């Protein structure tokens, strides 16, 4: 069984049933991912002596996406070393080279089959390695990526002082905001996380997989849409149709030539800096997706959306888009 060839009315049961992880292998994966996370805040690194201050799950482990197909873990370590943007910026691969030597020689790590490191391009930079699960000795990709520790501890889903956003702009993807990307897309309600598992899983096996050199736009590019669509088409409601959510997304991607979204959920207007940075990102050639975490960053510029819109149109003619008396799904208002 696949997606297109899923009726409409059969999409609930096809993400329970196709695309959730088993809850025990999610447990055993992450329990070899713990280890890592002790290693990097346990560990005196030998630079001046370094510390992770701080590590957070994001992507699909930490914002509660995981698909039956995952096979990645991503870390964000914020370390103590580095006490601007800029410092981040000059010393990334420092940092991960020395974790890099440090993991090595890590006992713990070393009992958990630790291997394959390598530098990732990934924009920015990766440590990228696997581990064995305790239970399988099953391998798993974890990634760490460094960052600059700008945000103070707060309840998640506060506003940042806008002096951090002010002093990003002043300073000119960054990982200082990686805790608010991932708060944005995991404090959800069940069934919105049941149409970014589909998708999600639409876009990696029927746009990714089929065009693998691509420039092809971030998963996240795609939560925010749905989460969008969600938010606007339903009033943010707890329940909703799935199969008219996935439809909705669909539509969506086939106008991105003039999608102009953004939030202040994490900054507003009210400062003029931010503002006019927010006004400048708004008059850019659309699709603009401005991440709510980031009023620099517009996640959707330079990506290859027309390639998207081509398979949402291929999509959109499928079973999965259409009720059993051969109508197409009827799409949400915005």
């Amino acid at each position: 069984q696949e997606l297109y060839s899923t009726p409409a009315s059969r999409l609930d049961s096809f993400v329970a049933q196709w695309l959730q992880p088993h809850r025990e292998w999610k447990e055993e994966v992450l329990d070899a991912v713990r280890t890592v996370e002790e290693f990097l805040r346990q560990e005196h690194f030998q630079g001046q002596d370094v510390r992770v201050l701080k590590v957070v799950k994001v992507g699909s482990f930490g914002n509660g996406t995981v698909l039956r197909s995952t096979r990645e873990v991503e870390l964000v370590a914020f370390l103590s070393c580095f006490h601007s943007f800029q410092e981040a910026a000059k010393h990334h691969k420092d940092v991960l080279r020395l974790i890099w030597k440090t993991m090595w020689q890590s006992q713990d790590l070393l009992d958990l089959g630790l291997e394959d490191l390598r530098m990732e391009q990934r924009v920015p930079d990766a440590l990228v390695f696997t581990i064995q699960t305790r239970g399988t000795a099953e391998p798993i990709t974890v990634t760490i990526v460094p960052a600059y520790r700008a945000l103070g501890p707060s309840l998640p889903n506060s506003q940042p002082p806008p002096e951090v956003y002010v002093s990003l702009i002043k300073a000119c993807f960054c990982p200082s905001f990686s805790e608010l990307q991932r708060n944005f897309v995991k404090h959800r309600p069940t069934k919105l996380k049941s149409l970014l598992r589909l998708v999600k899983h639409w876009y990696q096996q029927y746009v990714k997989a089929r065009s693998p050199r691509a420039n092809l736009p971030p998963l996240y590019a795609l939560e925010l849409l749905t989460i969008y669509a969600w938010e606007m088409g339903t009033e943010e409601d707890e329940n909703f149709m799935l199969d008219e959510g996935f439809t909705t997304v669909m539509d969506l991607l086939l106008e991105y030539e003039v999608i102009c979204i953004y939030w202040t959920k994490y900054y507003t207007l009210h400062n003029a800096i931010i503002e006019d940075c927010v006004r400048k990102q708004l008059k850019k050639e659309r699709p603009i997706i401005l991440d709510p975490a980031d009023p620099t960053l517009n996640v959707a510029e330079g990506y290859r959306w027309d390639i998207v819109a081509q398979r949402a149109s291929q999509c959109l003619k499928q079973d999965c888009c259409y009720d059993n008396r051969e109508n197409p799904i009827s799409s949400w208002n915005v």
